[PDB]
């Protein structure tokens, strides 16, 4: 006859900003319309105007009400503007009710779609930060007591038994200015090279903060009608790859820490191949005999790094890679984040020793690679990763000795600045450091990973471009130019003083 029931009071989802307070996700007030069929059934002459207001066929609308004439609740539509919300309310139909709800808008849209993420139809987080910090952002909902009659007509609002608590504001580590630069330059590299996909990550080597994370393809998270799923992949965090030659500096770190190698030591790489039973190690350029350790990185000799790997043992290389976080949990607690794999064999045969040392037989993400380079640039100290603005920097872990990291930094500066090096990664006005890669998946992954300024490193960056088709595929020519252009702008946006001085 008269029954007490409780209706959920939706809560306003917390504002997401970039590190500078620019809005990235905002809760917009929407109006949801529900109906009591049992009441609607007493006012059928109003139905047609309501169907039209909801853009529905009059017969399909009517059929649906009749089919649910037993129920006391149905959604009519979720998530109208309050202006179109009022339109339907004006129609004054018995048994139509309104709930005030919230809809996310993403001001920056596709520029930061993967990082910021997406909410489902219930305003819960579903991809990216929205998912990872859903508990922070969501906000516990409210409860109001209503009286209903036996037909389920809402007679009376009685009281609020639990206040809605709004979700909490969250400032990302992302800098929208760098995020826009990275986005623009990665899109243009994708189109210039007719490539299938790519990622670019920018990290603060001192604070562990991710300043930019971008992927192609991307999508407009404000356009909830397409949802092409391949464009929704946050590739920087969920696509694993063999990193190939971008891990040679970690091989070189193991070599320098072994006590068996100094930078001026020499390896004979002639004739640019080496038989390992069934396997044959090949250098792309084979006009070399004696190379020093720096030369082995400038020419990316697989023969040279392999011979060093045989001398020092796979264990020492595995150890460095594990300590800098290759194939390791990032601690970011993004659900569905990929960890890849760094297989720890007890002893390694020669084949597996060589392939590890030049970046096959492990799987990593662009974010792990960027983090690893961050530790190398930060004098061998790994600072924990963050996707949220860091006020108080947590203690880092010394994973490579400062002398060794300093020495390898210098070698990577030579990889960029030396005769026959990756000149396309040069950053006019600054000393930049890094290493190119070109990985087989004929299908190629183009890689460049590095940091700047070499004098006092601030920024680590990774560029991954999947299946370039138009103009070659070497990391040194496809990805290096992107690193150059994004590092040119990012350093200046952060007011990092040019270090290419007397
Ligand atoms: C590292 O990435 C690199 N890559 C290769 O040797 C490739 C392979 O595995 O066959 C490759 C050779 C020709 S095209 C792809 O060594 C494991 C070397 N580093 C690359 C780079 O710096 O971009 C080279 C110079 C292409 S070879």
């Amino acid at each position: 006859a008269r029954s007490v029931r409780h209706i959920a009071i939706p809560a306003h989802r917390g504002l997401i900003t970039d590190r500078n307070g620019e809005p990235l996700a905002v809760s917009t007030p929407v109006t949801t319309l529900w109906a009591n069929p049992k009441e609607l059934m007493t006012a059928k002459e109003r139905w047609p105007q309501l169907a039209a207001a909801l853009g529905q066929d009059t017969k399909l609308f009517a059929d649906r009400i009749e089919q649910n004439a037993e129920r006391e609740f149905i959604y009519l539509v979720r998530g109208l503007t309050p202006e179109q919300g009022e339109g339907v309310i004006a129609l004054k139909v018995p048994g139509v009710y309104s709930i005030e709800e919230f809809r996310r808008f993403y001001p920056a849209g596709e520029v930061v779609a993967h990082a910021v993420g997406f909410t489902d139809v219930d305003d819960r987080g579903r991809e990216g930060i929205e998912l990872a910090f859903d508990e922070w952002l969501a906000g516990v909902p409210g409860k109001r007591q209503v009286l209903k009659d036996r037909r389920g007509r809402v007679i009376k609002d009685v009281q609020v038994t639990k206040n809605a608590k709004p979700g909490k504001t969250l400032a990302l580590s992302i800098d929208l200015r760098l995020q826009y630069l990275a986005h623009r330059e990665l899109r243009n590299a994708l189109l210039e090279n007719g490539a299938k996909a790519g990622s670019l990550v920018i990290m603060d080597v001192k604070t562990g903060e991710i300043l930019a994370m971008t992927n192609q393809p991307t999508y407009n998270p404000n356009n909830r009608r397409n949802l092409q799923p391949a464009a929704m992949r946050n590739r920087a965090m969920i696509d694993v790859f063999e990193p190939g030659s971008t891990v040679k500096p970690f091989s070189m770190s193991a070599a320098l820490a072994s006590g068996r190698w100094k930078p001026s030591d020499i390896v004979d790489v002639y004739p640019g191949t080496l038989q390992i039973g069934r396997y044959t190690i090949r250098d792309v350029s084979r006009n070399s005999r004696q190379l020093d350790l720096t030369g082995i990185l400038i020419k990316s000799s697989n023969v040279g790094i392999s011979k060093i790997a045989f001398d020092i043992g796979a264990e020492s290389i595995y150890s460095v890679m594990q300590q800098v976080g290759l194939g390791q949990d990032t601690g970011l607690g993004f659900p569905g984040e990929r960890v890849g794999n760094l297989p720890n064999h007890r002893k390694w045969p020669k084949a597996e020793t060589a392939t590890l040392a030049y970046g096959y037989g492990l799987s990593v993400t662009a974010i792990q690679l960027a983090h690893a380079y961050a530790a190398l640039a930060n004098d061998g100290k790994s600072v924990p990763l963050s996707m949220t603005r860091v006020d108080r920097v947590p203690d880092g872990v010394q994973v490579i000795s400062p002398e060794v990291a300093s020495t390898v930094q210098g070698m990577l500066q030579q990889v960029v600045e030396a005769q026959g090096g990756v000149f396309r990664a040069q950053v006019p006005g600054y000393h930049a450091a890094g290493k190119s890669g070109t990985a087989r998946k004929n299908a190629y992954r183009s890689l460049f990973a590095g940091f700047a300024p070499a004098t006092d490193p601030r920024i680590a960056m990774v560029v991954v471009i999947d299946e370039p088709s138009k103009a070659g595929y070497f990391g040194g020519l496809v990805s290096a130019p992107v690193f150059s252009k994004v590092m040119a702008g990012a350093l200046r946006l952060m007011n990092v003083p040019p270090d290419n001085l007397p």
